[PDB]
């Protein structure tokens, strides 16, 4: 594997004819309260718009998935809760090694008090808005919506 | 936006301090038959292993999402069916613009007869195997599993 670029959050490598983008692993937090899911939005230069996501971020040096999940939740929404590991997935294995660890957060409590918009919204509404072409989803946002519909109803 | 590299399936650009990887849009197909979901596996150099995915691929020039979905399904599994658009998501909006359009396939029929392994498996089994640390998920594979659990049971 030869490297053509070593950047901040990614390295561009070449493994034969395969173009490979190395990327730090990430975490995402699914949190439901009073029927609303905790989404977040921020301008994403890579896509030119603000998709609907759930609290997510990169795992920092010395951090394990659970600790990163806790930090991301607090820094982006000012909340903390009881976290449970759910599952993980490679965002796009065809070209990048970015792996995302998803957690569920319960018993949320505000521990703290601008570039990231906190968007509490019923998953049913996020889905319909998306179906209407009004809002876009990040993989984390869609996973949160589907997860809710499958195991958090009732 | 300045470009540091223009490759086969991706371009590495720089927009200010933001590192941006341009990538063609993709499609993914969710198909269920007799309680089993249609997964596929192939060695992915980017991650060094074969994660559980669902039929997916890049949209080619002149192709729209639906046509790409049809082509991918046939080329990877030799099947065709009635496709319905479900939703879309950006795989990792924090650095790439890759957008994936997900479809549901029904009334599958074999129209055709080696690098891609066709893996028919009950979503419940894929989830438990993953939870056991035996198999990894691509975002498409996880989305398929969650989608099934939320709307295809019974
Ligand atoms: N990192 C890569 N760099 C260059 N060429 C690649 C790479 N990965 C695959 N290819 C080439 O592209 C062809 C595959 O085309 P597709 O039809 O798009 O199918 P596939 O790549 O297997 O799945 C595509 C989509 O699913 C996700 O897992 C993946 O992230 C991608 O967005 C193959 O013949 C292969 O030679
Ligand atoms: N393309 C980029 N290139 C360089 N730096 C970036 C980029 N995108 C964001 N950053 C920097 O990284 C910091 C964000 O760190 P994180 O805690 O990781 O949170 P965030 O990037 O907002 O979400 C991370 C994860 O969610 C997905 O949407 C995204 O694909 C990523 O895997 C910000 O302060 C910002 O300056
Ligand atoms: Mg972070
Ligand atoms: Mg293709």
């Amino acid at each position: 594997r030869t490297y053509l670029y070593r950047g901040r959050i990614l390295n561009l490598a070449l493994e034969g004819r395969y173009e490979i983008v190395e990327h730090k692993p990430a975490v995402a937090v699914i949190a439901l309260r009073e029927g609303r899911m905790l989404f977040v939005r921020q301008m994403r230069p890579a896509v030119g718009l603000a998709p609907l996501e759930i609290p997510a971020g990169l795992i920092e040096p010395g951090e394990d998935p659970l600790e990163a999940a806790r930090r991301e939740l607090a820094e982006q929404t000012g909340l903390s809760g009881d976290l449970t590991y759910l599952f993980s997935y490679f965002v796009s294995p065809g070209f990048t090694d970015e792996k995302t660890h998803v957690f569920l957060a319960e018993n949320l409590k505000e521990v703290e008090a601008e570039a990231i918009e906190v968007v509490w919204m019923r998953p049913e509404e996020a889905l319909e808005r998306h179906q209407r072409g009004e809002v876009e989803f990040s993989a984390t946002g869609l996973v949160g919506v589907l997860y809710y519909h499958a195991f958090l109803r009732g």
